[PDB]
């Protein structure tokens, strides 16, 4: 389904977790397809934040969970393909496609996402996904902003 | 530029710790030249650029035309890289690009997460992820 971008690194290491933190992030990417904020929130420290960057940030584990829960009321993460994962300084970066499916319309969209995760002691203390919201909105006829 | 509330206070977070990251950080600063002919020197011949909301440019020439194209309507006034990291020949920059739309004189602080692939110190891929509409609406400039 998810084609390898032409620009994807052909260094096969780039797409695999090479550290405990990158491993957690890829496990978390897999967990995203649960569409289950209660499951996902277990990856997060209390002192954390989440931001789909087109949308407002959620600060604190509670806000993260409820903000995630809110997203999963309207969209399913059907698949997450991480082409590149890297990390430095406690930040993990993921270049991904998230196959998103708007529940109201049933339309799916391959969201090109570059995500950054701050981990502290194996828990997510920051997760920001960068992507273009409009193209997603217009594709799936789902008003998010 | 205000450091986001989530910006690593770890000072090594925003600092290049590898030759690639150094090149990228230097490239970020070189973006404020708004000079596609200067910028393209950072790029390998086999390269690509994509502001991810917009079509990619493949090939050094296509990247230069695209950057030159972007600079006719947009000034990169500042690039603040909060976070830079790298693995496996990829450099990641979490940044704010202070963008100023030339036709409107309006500026916007664009939250960008960018990825750079470098081969032998040359950029073989540069993809910036951000939300275009927020930028378009902030600067009254429909780039799409």
């Amino acid at each position: 389904k998810i084609e390898q971008p032409r620009w994807a690194s052909k260094d096969s290491a780039a797409g695999a977790a090479s550290t405990p933190d990158e491993k957690i992030v890829l496990e978390f990417m897999d967990a995203l397809t649960s569409n289950d904020a209660a499951k996902l929130i277990e990856y997060f420290a209390e002192d954390t934040m989440f931001q789909a960057m087109p949308l407002p940030p959620a600060y604190g584990r509670d806000a993260v969970e409820q903000t995630l829960a809110g997203l999963f009321t309207v969209m399913s993460i059907d698949a997450v393909e991480t082409f590149h994962i890297g990390s430095s300084n406690g930040l993990v970066y993921t270049e991904r496609v998230d196959v998103l499916r708007a529940l109201p319309t049933g339309k799916s969209y391959n969201l090109s996402v570059l995500g950054v995760f701050q981990l502290t002691e194996g828990k997510i203390t920051g997760w920001r996904d960068y992507f273009d919201l409009r193209e997603f909105e217009e594709a799936v006829d789902l008003p998010l902003r």
